């Protein structure tokens, strides 16, 4: 028997305060049934990790949102990487892994670090800043669009385009329906910027299209792989950076430990991703009957994974509700796990590291000062506004 719960993990009240409900989702049993959306879920670390690491049984090609692509019309042409299974997934995964490789990070890191330091020096001249608009948003906007090779015009569609894609994985509630009603101009902008003549030489977009020249991908595939990096590669990092600043603001003792040893910057950022889990949820679909958490689940069934919950599961983590910058974070599922584990995770950790390193070296205190406003999204957790006072070192 699978326990039934009435929790709506896509409701505003849940977004505004998820922790008691995530606890209940964990503690009711290892597999739950959600009355509201008629779907199975798993919220503990063990099950979430086991599902992520069995892609044959728990496939992605039937979509990683609620909608079942075998049954329902995808709201947009499916991603070649996120919404595919091996073997079809492998060649596009290989292309983006090479585009976003450690050797590539080396070539862009000095520029990203200089931007992060200049950003923090500029914020400290104002003192009173919005850690979202002026920092979690402004910093990735200053490095990632340039790193892709994108033109200047139309960049203001990037954040709302990614908000839409993330809302569209969710159930058919008002967040999802309003995003889709308003999607056309964001998609028209992104479609144009995926085309080879619009991507500057040297940048990720141009590097992707160079795979057509060796026959590694077709001219039709290349724009869809650019589209992947424009769907996933900005808002995620905005929310991960926003999480880490919010964590440093709420846990003054951790900011002081970071200031004592700035080489903690990389792990301080990793722990922010665990702690807040910017991407909260993803689904899979069963490919056969499977025993999961002691329950037998039939073939063809959607399963919701609570990544944010797995990252706070006390069966896996000591004091999961504390932000601890020296925590051993290895194994958290905030970037996923297994064959689809975040292919952009080195870009995200580069931005995260260099930014917290700048904060480590330059800032003595971060005090929230003003109303904190949350942004609601079906898949993304993060704030809309986070007014803070920064005190220089
Ligand atoms: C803190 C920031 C980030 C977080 C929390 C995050 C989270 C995730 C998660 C949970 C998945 C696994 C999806 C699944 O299992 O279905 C994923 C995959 C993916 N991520 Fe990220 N990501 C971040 C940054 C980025 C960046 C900066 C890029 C690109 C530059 C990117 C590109 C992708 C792509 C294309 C996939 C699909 C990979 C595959 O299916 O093999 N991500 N990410
Ligand atoms: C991690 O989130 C994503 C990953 C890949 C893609 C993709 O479009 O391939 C989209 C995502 O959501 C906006
Ligand atoms: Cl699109």
């Amino acid at each position: 028997t699978i326990p039934h719960l009435a929790i709506d993990p896509f409701s505003l009240d849940f977004f505004d305060d998820p922790y008691p409900d995530q606890q209940t989702l964990r503690d009711a049993g290892p597999v739950v049934y959600l009355d509201k959306w008629n779907v199975y879920g798993v919220a503990r670390y063990a099950e979430v990790h086991a599902v992520l690491n069995d892609p044959t049984t728990f496939c992605s090609s039937r979509g990683v949102g609620l909608s079942d692509f075998k049954k329902e019309k995808p709201w947009r042409p499916p991603s070649l990487i996120l919404e595919a299974d091996p073997p079809a997934h492998t060649r596009p995964r290989a292309v983006l892994s090479k585009v976003l490789s450690p050797a590539t990070m080396k070539t862009i890191r000095d520029g990203f670090a200089a931007a992060a330091d200049a950003k923090v020096d500029e914020l400290l001249q104002r003192g009173c800043i919005d850690a979202i608009a002026d920092l979690a948003e402004a910093y990735p906007l200053s490095v990632f669009p340039d790193a892709m090779g994108l033109k200047q015009e139309g960049r203001e569609h990037l954040l709302p385009y990614a908000g839409l894609v993330f809302n569209a994985f969710g159930p058919p509630n008002e967040l999802r329906q309003t995003a889709i009603e308003r999607s056309a101009p964001h998609q028209a902008y992104v479609n144009e910027q995926c085309q080879r003549p619009n991507l500057a030489p040297g940048g990720f977009g141009a590097c992707i299209h160079a795979f057509t020249d060796t026959g590694e991908i077709t001219p039709d595939e290349a724009p869809l792989l650019v589209r992947s990096l424009l769907s996933a590669g900005l808002d995620t990092t905005v929310n991960g950076i926003g999480a880490a600043v919010y964590c440093l603001a709420r846990f003054p003792g951790e900011l002081q430990r970071l200031r004592s040893d700035p080489t903690l910057a990389r792990n301080a950022f990793e722990e922010a991703v665990r702690f807040e889990s910017p991407v909260q949820t993803f689904f899979r679909t069963t490919t056969r009957e499977v025993e999961l958490g002691g329950a037998v689940i039939g073939e063809g069934e959607k399963v919701l994974m609570f990544l944010g919950s797995a990252n706070r599961d006390p069966r896996r983590w000591s004091d999961p509700d504390l932000y601890d910058i020296t925590r051993k974070t290895s194994g958290h599922v905030g970037f996923g796990s297994g064959v689809h584990m975040c292919v952009g995770q080195l870009v995200a950790r580069l931005e995260g590291e260099v930014m917290l390193s700048a904060l480590a070296r330059k800032v003595a205190a971060i005090d929230i000062d003003g109303p904190v406003k949350r942004r609601f999204n079906n898949t993304l957790r993060g704030l809309e506004s986070l007014p803070v006072k920064l005190t220089p070192a």
